[PDB]
């Protein structure tokens, strides 16, 4: 009877053993407006019968594993509703001790990367749980906190979030209640076609980020500060003269990397695996296996990368007392490292207002990586990981709606970008005076941790959701009917647009109008950008029943429930 729109569900994903997140029952969720802001109120719930069924409020200090789930009542609980009016005051994160451990290159290990975690949001939750805005949470607050007199003209809320998925995922898939997991990577060249001779550089970073509430997702130091930083590089170098690079160099954007590193182990895959056996017409596509670009195939050879940089986490960077600068840390893997980690301490060192430094790990496992997915297959090149911890995580939010714009290190960026854009042309073979893009530096970097409402002249259409998020949410409903969020196209028609080497005025009005290029209001633009699909090996779809099948359970398997709507009301009992 009030909507409030401004609201960010709990939802439910399926996995080959079980299921975690949440939903609200078959015709939402209601209940009388219950309010937790502190240790009294939080204690009054286990004796507080004025109502069978009730929503209760939580101030973010008491929205955790511990505290959720002590509220055992002998009313039901009906609903939860997070306030984001406050932020919270302690270090959190509802994700794993260590992220994605199983899929990665050390399944056995004992150490933690993220150990203050408690692992919230891997729990079955039966009842709804929502977040809602800071305008919102005001104002629920208020009267949630106004029910407390104790008489009955008062203030209750429904949820509505149902999930039809359930149970595991090889159950809602056979049903068609759930899609994998997954998305679209994003990779690209300045060169309009990779000299196969040329060895290539390979710069790359998983762009994907998680949250209890995954509209939320922002990810900050997760993924989208390094996000910003290489997109900024990219355009830095877009400006220089690279007629004496030596070297290809292909940036690469993992997407659903979260979620057992898909996007890489699905790309390597193809690199080292793919074969087409029915081509389209002027074979740009292939039929049968559906492969919607080939560019990967024609011009990308396995054996030709030659060095591997990864951003993992560099928004955070940590003080040294003593150099009066920031530490980021170099992990290392495969051969001969110490010729390119040289390169990089060599230029953190070469101008006196640097405020940056390179310090080695003390770690002999590399963290949670999408260089892991590579490693795999080769340990024949160097790999160097970057990131802003030496062993447990400098981000204090990992994987949690915290972990924004004041959870990263803003006053670093320019230096982290003039560095790794002068580094990276030094090792492809230039000697460039780099000169960073800061009006583009400027607009990305809010756009991505705050509010995404840049470049939206590249876009057909506005974001729904103006928080920035990054989930990789679903992959689609096969492997011809692709799906991807805005901020997966966003990326990939910016990337597109800084890398290109041709424009055209055609009066063109949709891709479909330009031969092998896109249309950007009205000209024909070419680039060396391409997308590739970021989904488990674990899945196969059966074009016969027309589901998706899990074929094999070794590798992640993560089904996001389908749902028709969410909505959060408030109303007067
Ligand atoms: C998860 O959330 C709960 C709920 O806020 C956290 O528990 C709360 O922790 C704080 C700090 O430890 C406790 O506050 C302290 O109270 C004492 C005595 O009352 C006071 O001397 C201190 O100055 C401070 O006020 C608070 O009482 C406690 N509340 C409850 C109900 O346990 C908990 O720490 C969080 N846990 C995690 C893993 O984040
Ligand atoms: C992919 O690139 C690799 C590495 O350059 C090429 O494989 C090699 O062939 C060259 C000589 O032609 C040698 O330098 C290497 O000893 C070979 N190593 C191997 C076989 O791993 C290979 O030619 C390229 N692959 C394709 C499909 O052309
Ligand atoms: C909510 O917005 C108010 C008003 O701008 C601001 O003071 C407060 O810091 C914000 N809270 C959070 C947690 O962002
Ligand atoms: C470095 O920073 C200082 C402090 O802002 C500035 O005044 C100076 O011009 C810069 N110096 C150089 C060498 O760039
Ligand atoms: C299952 O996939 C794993 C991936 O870790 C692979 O090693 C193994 O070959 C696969 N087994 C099957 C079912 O083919
Ligand atoms: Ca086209």
């Amino acid at each position: 009877y009030t909507t409030l729109y401004s609201s960010y569900p709990c939802t439910k994903i399926m996995t080959s053993d079980g299921q975690f997140g949440c939903s609200s029952k078959h015709g939402g969720n209601s209940g009388i407006l219950y309010l937790i802001d502190d240790d009294e109120s939080y204690n009054n719930y286990f004796s507080y019968s004025q109502q069978k069924d009730i929503i209760v409020v939580l101030d973010t200090n008491y929205f955790n594993s511990t505290s959720v789930l002590n509220l055992h009542n002998k009313s039901k609980i009906e609903g939860i509703i997070v306030l984001t009016d406050t932020k919270k005051t302690y270090p959190y994160s509802p994700d794993s001790r260590y992220p994605n451990k199983i899929y990665g290159l050390y399944p056995n290990s004992n150490l933690e990367w993220n150990p203050n975690a408690d692992g919230f949001t891997y729990f079955s939750f039966p009842f709804p749980i929502f977040a809602i805005d800071n305008q919102t949470s005001v104002a629920i607050r208020n009267v949630s906190k106004h029910n407390r007199d104790g008489q009955y003209p008062a203030w209750g809320a429904e949820l509505d979030s149902f999930m039809q998925g359930a149970i595991n995922s090889e159950t809602c898939l056979r049903r068609g209640f759930c899609e994998p997991v997954g998305g679209q990577s994003i990779w690209s060249s300045f060169s309009s076609k990779i000299d196969k001779e040329k060895e290539i550089i390979l710069v790359m970073l998983p762009f994907d980020t998680t949250a209890f509430f995954r509209d939320l997702s922002i990810g900050a130091d997760q993924s989208s500060f390094a996000t910003v930083t290489l997109l900024s590089v990219i355009k830095s170098l877009a400006a220089v003269d690279r007629s004496s690079w030596n070297k290809e160099v292909v940036f690469a954007f993992w997407n659903a990397e979260r979620w057992g590193y898909v996007g890489s182990e699905y790309f390597i895959n193809d690199l080292l695996n793919f074969q087409c056996k029915t081509y389209n017409s002027d074979k740009s596509k292939c039929i049968d296996p559906p492969r919607a670009d080939l560019a990967f195939q024609t011009q990308i050879n396995f054996t030709k990368i030659s060095t591997i940089i990864e951003l993992n986490q560099i928004g955070r960077a940590q003080l040294d007392k003593n150099l009066g600068k920031y530490s980021l840390y170099l992990h290392t893997a495969g051969t001969k490292t110490s010729s390119v980690t040289d390169i990089l301490d060599q230029v953190a060192s070469s101008y006196e207002n640097s405020t940056i430094t390179f310090k080695p790990t003390t770690q002999t496992e590399l963290p949670p990586s999408s260089s892991m997915s590579f490693l795999k297959k080769t340990n024949k090149i160097p790999v160097v990981v970057i990131t802003d911890h030496d062993y447990k995580y400098s981000n204090p939010y990992y994987g949690y709606e915290q972990d924004d714009n004041e959870n990263v290190l803003g006053s670093t960026l320019n230096d982290i970008v003039y560095i790794l854009s002068t580094f990276i042309d030094r090792i492809a073979g230039g000697n460039n005076n780099i000169t960073i893009d800061k009006n583009f530096i400027n607009i990305l970097y809010p756009c991505f941790t705050s509010s995404i409402t840049c470049f939206n002249i590249l876009m057909k259409t506005y974001p729904l959701n103006e928080v920035p998020n990054f989930y990789s949410s679903v992959f689609g409903t096969s492997l011809t009917t692709t799906l991807s969020p805005y901020e997966t196209k966003l990326i990939h028609r910016l990337l597109y647009s800084i890398t290109q080497y041709n424009s055209t005025l055609t009066n063109c009005t949709s891709d479909n109008d330009c031969p092998s290029s896109l249309c950007y209001s009205g000209q024909c633009v070419s680039s060396n950008t391409h997308l590739h699909n970021a989904l488990s090996l674990g899945f196969d779809f059966d074009t016969s029943k027309n589901v998706w099948k899990i074929v094999n359970s070794s590798y992640p398997i993560f089904t996001e429930s389908n749902w028709d709507y969410t909505a959060l009301k408030v109303f007067k009992i």
